[PDB]
């Protein structure tokens, strides 16, 4: 979560704006949360089915 | 040449524009391109006039 804040950080007080052509980056934490997401969500229900 | 790529380079990847104001870095790659050029220029041909 603080990783893609930090991103969206750099994306408005970054040195100027109203030119800047990129979004490349952001896919890393997207993905991650991702995996992270359905891996301990079902995770969750496992140690809950007990 | 490779030079003058990394300027155009730094361009348009740099953090963002429409503002950048700035030119007097490119006259550097320009004019040593100009010498080296003439240089070897007729500097082949006189290893040809043999
Ligand atoms: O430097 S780059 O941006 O070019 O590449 C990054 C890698 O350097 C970085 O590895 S490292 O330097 O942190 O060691 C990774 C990891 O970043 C964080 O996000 C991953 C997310 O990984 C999930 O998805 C991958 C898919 O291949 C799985 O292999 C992971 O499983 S495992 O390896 O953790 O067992 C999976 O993790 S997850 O199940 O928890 O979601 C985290 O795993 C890392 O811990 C984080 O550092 O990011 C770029 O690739
Ligand atoms: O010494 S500092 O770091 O403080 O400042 C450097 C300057 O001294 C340097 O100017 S200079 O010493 O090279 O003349 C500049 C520019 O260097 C870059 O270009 C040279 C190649 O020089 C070419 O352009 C100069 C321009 O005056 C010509 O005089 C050269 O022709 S000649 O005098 O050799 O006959 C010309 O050489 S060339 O025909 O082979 O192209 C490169 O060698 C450097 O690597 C470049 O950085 O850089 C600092 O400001």
């Amino acid at each position: 979560e603080q990783r893609a804040i930090d991103l969206y950080k750099q994306l408005k007080h970054r040195p100027s704006d109203h030119s800047y052509s990129d979004s490349t980056e952001m896919v890393k934490i997207i993905v991650h949360t991702v995996q992270s997401q359905d891996r301990v969500l079902k995770e969750l229900f496992g140690h809950l089915s007990k």
